[PDB]
DNA sequence: AAAAAGACTAATCTGTCTATCTAT
DNA sequence: ATAGATAGACAGATTAGTCTTTTT
């Protein structure tokens, strides 16, 4: 009748792991219901439809990636512009350089869910946020021409089935 | 027990136009058959299953992307490395600016079919082919640290819901160094 | 015989939604 | 009565193998 946030946040986390491992298509409600040690009726007292459940899962993953990159950049010196560059590269690395990587969860949401314009907007607002939060740290050094190439090159790393990825020493030569 | 190859390409091209705008899991084979104005049994005589049809659809797209890039870089002036880099850049922007872009058809096949290992191999074979055919025309080594950044910046243009696309003058200033 | 159109079916699998059934 | 499990059940679609009729 009123799903507890202990249980409510369990269908979200269980589905997010099932979605990142596989896909939005393969993983069904019945798959998440059993693995989250929950029933089917109580799942609908907090989420009306599956499309609302996918949007809810996307906002949680976007906020997760937001805090993940926010803390990683704040651990370097304000004048150490090279440490911010390496943290930005290693952040895109530990995502793509993982076992069973088939793209980020945000890229999957834009491919399967072109029907809802709010989903592509939610991902676009984060990609713009990732660029602007990275330029906030390095605004007095790297110019906008090189910044757009740095971020676009880092986005090419997140692209699955990509070859000839730019190493850190390759990124080191761009700064100087 | 055999099918006309003219009809074979009609089922293949109809599904490709359906997948590039809607993805693989949205379009069913009953929709592909009804959209191609063909019969349901003629689809199974040529293609044994649905995954065999998808892999055949991926091989046709890669060979299409191969000739499209081989020609665009080939029609450029000989030893005009700047004009080739400009055509290589405008090629990725032309793909990302196509209406209804939710990702490359290769990216969808990789994401939506993680189970089939040969799908991830064919796209990896294409991206490996794309980087090496670019170093050939530029008279540059296959290990140029600049080249690895240029191509990866172009793939970032093909990212779904991308933003802050680098301008041509940005890619020009890199190669100018 | 060859190909090509036409539904059958069947075995399957979901999306919600009903109908209780408790323990609390 | 709240909360949460535990089921089938309506309603669609669905992929693959069957059967019929037909034109070349």
């Amino acid at each position: 009748f009123t799903l507890s946030d202990e249980k409510r946040n369990h269908i979200l986390t269980t589905a997010l792991n099932l979605f990142d491992q596989f896909g939005f298509q393969h993983i069904s409600i019945m798959r998440i219901i059993t693995e989250a040690k929950i029933a089917k009726q109580s799942f609908y007292m907090a989420f009306p439809s599956k499309d609302s459940f996918i949007i809810e899962c996307l906002d949680m993953e976007i906020n997760r990636l937001k805090q993940s990159l926010s803390n990683l950049l704040g651990q370097c010196g304000k004048d150490d512009h090279t440490s911010i560059l390496k943290s930005f590269y290693q952040w895109h690395v530990d995502l793509a350089y993982r076992e069973g990587y088939n793209g980020t969860l945000l890229t999957k949401a834009v491919i399967e869910y072109w029907n809802l314009p709010d989903i592509k907007m939610k991902v676009e607002d984060f990609n713009k946020w990732k660029y602007e939060i990275f330029a906030e740290y390095l605004a007095e050094e790297i110019n906008n021409a090189r910044l757009r190439i740095i971020v676009s090159a880092m986005n090419g790393i997140l692209l699955p089935a990509s070859t000839y990825l730019p190493t850190w020493e390759d990124i080191e030569s761009l700064y100087g």
